[PDB]
């Protein structure tokens, strides 16, 4: 979307920078997309960014992107690659340019923290130290500014009009491929440029969804929605009655729903998610539903769905961050029974969002 | 319809373990998706595999989960967990069970061979060692067997239904996320389920809509379309013409018809792809599009959209039932990225187009 002024984008690269220098940091790498916008303000396939932890960044770009990407950036030390071996060749000169040792890495769960590319960072670069700077990256990022909370507000309001759509057209004879391209249609043209749409009528985690599993008479169909404003997600799901249902999904419905009561309320500043996760499995238990349980109720969401604090020194709840409640659905047979929405962790209290 | 023989998992496994023993390899630790499907017959997400060099393999899934894995997979051993501490701790019992000393790794560039999960590998494992097994899953998966083609000759079929919607739709005005949406809407509609479109009225090489970014008069738009059948990939890519181009725009394309020609007489059955990817090199330069070349005009395609053997990323030699997109580079020009892509089964002394 590129929307934004630079000015906060900037001020992010200085406070990056001066984290840097605070653990022995004399350069990072920057390969993950989420924080590569973060910093650069701009969404960039490939993403190559060298943060020095005194100077200024370099972008890595293809050949011929260079004045795309100037026109969308603050960033205006640009490098232009035809092929791999250019980039790589470019990033260890300004590495051995600023006579760094030690660099950081983001021990990421996105493109482009892959191995091969980390394989790949430690034969070109033989002598340098890698450090994980996931811990800093995401610790600027778990409390959002005032801006990064309006792009997910708007981005709430796209997921409603997905799960409107999902509402309207789920009938029974309907594959979750065929719901789920109407729910992505619908986000796309209202300018999400990156979603993600579950639609499972079987229990699964996370059900992207398969051409040949209809809707049946009697059941339940649970659609998750991860939809973007301005890079920035918001997170909702539903699970949706097609029918009279068995009295097991009644049940599960009913016992998620107060489960939902109880880990909105004692979500607050300054509480711990494992206080909360402690009181949702004894909870279930009690219910008969401990085979049916599963940990991680709440995950960050901003430039990523599920983004730190994450279960895959224990933090606590603060304010501006934004959390998706509930996250794990109840396993039963007929369905992953799921109810998730995307909150502002404001002065001890929880704004819904979506 | 049929999601595929179990039988053909079940020899591909035995081979896969066959290549672990010839490495001195205890086990391997599979979380690459494509490999996935590709052993197990099916795509589940968070993809967990172990594979022992002697015995079964064992599926990680969750709590709930174990019953419709089985229906839709040969493998038989399938452990559930509800916390992710499970998870690990149930890999370094099947490490240990085995008596494994060293364990593959997919070094590999999808889900979810992401570096926090190596991270975590090591320092759950803290006796094991890590060797890399890429090049032992890719070598199977290089060379199609009868299935695998049909699968993609299907996905070709899908590729030109979301690409005669793109040429339908593409007019001044539109953005580049409006287009997108409308094919990748059209590609789900026929079966696909994990497609990805491109579309660029600027030069990006990997052109992932913008939604600000709309059509122009006499520019060119961009299309690539990777879809899949039964999980198997089929790539096609076209350039097209909007009004009227200029001259720049009239030689890069005439330029990437002449490099398209040498690409298809110079992939033959014996020849390496830095042979036919020299030949391109020089041809971009002599019509000066130097600053316009890419390196790695093709790609195998599979379990993933691009796949070895690439000429820029083994010296891998071009061999029969192969599949390969040629041309996969673009040129570079500032009205926008020139291409025309293919996917074609590499027969014995001919290249068959299959989009
Ligand atoms: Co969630
Ligand atoms: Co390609
Ligand atoms: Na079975």
């Amino acid at each position: 979307g590129t929307r934004g002024n630079q000015k906060i984008f900037r001020k992010r690269m200085e406070r990056f920078q001066e984290a840097l220098k605070e653990k022995d940091i004399d350069a990072a790498v920057i390969r993950t997309l989420s924080t590569f916008i973060y910093l650069t303000g701009t969404k960039w396939l490939r993403p190559s960014l060298f943060v020095p932890a005194e100077g200024e960044p370099t972008v890595f770009v293809v050949k011929g992107e260079a004045e795309e990407f100037k026109r969308r950036s603050w960033i205006e030390n640009v490098v232009e690659f035809q092929k791999v071996e250019d980039l790589m060749a470019g990033v260890v000169k300004l590495i051995q340019s600023s006579g760094a040792r030690r660099v950081g890495l983001e021990f990421g769960v996105e493109r482009d923290a892959y191995l091969l590319f980390f394989k790949m960072f430690q034969r070109l670069n033989p002598t340098v130290e890698v450090v994980d700077i996931l811990d800093i990256t995401m610790g600027m990022r778990m409390i959002k500014d005032e801006w990064e909370i309006e792009n997910i507000r708007k981005a709430a309001k796209i997921a409603n009009k997905g799960m409107k759509v999902a509402e309207e057209i789920i009938k029974p004879g309907l594959s979750e491929l065929e719901i789920a391209a109407e729910i992505y249609r619908e986000l796309m043209l209202n300018g999400s440029e990156d979603p993600k749409v579950y639609v499972s009528t079987t229990p699964r985690a996370h059900a992207e969804p398969f051409r040949d599993l209809k809707v049946k008479e009697n059941s339940v169909v649970t659609v998750v929605i991860g939809t973007d404003w301005n890079h920035y997600y918001a997170n909702m799901a539903r699970t949706f009655v097609v029918g009279e249902p068995n009295e097991r999904v009644k049940k599960a419905i009913e016992v998620k729903e107060k489960a939902l009561e109880i880990a909105l309320e004692e979500t607050k500043v300054g509480v711990p998610l494992n206080s909360v996760e402690r009181k949702l499995f004894q909870f279930f238990k009690e219910n008969g539903f401990e085979d049916s349980y599963l940990a991680g109720y709440t995950h960050g969401v901003g430039l990523l769905i599920e983004e730190p604090p994450m279960p895959t020194r224990a933090t606590k709840v603060a304010e501006n961050m934004v959390l998706s409640i509930i996250h794990t659905p109840l396993m039963i047979p007929e369905g992953a029974i799921k109810h998730e929405d995307t909150y502002l962790v404001k002065k001890d209290e929880l704004e819904k969002l979506t």
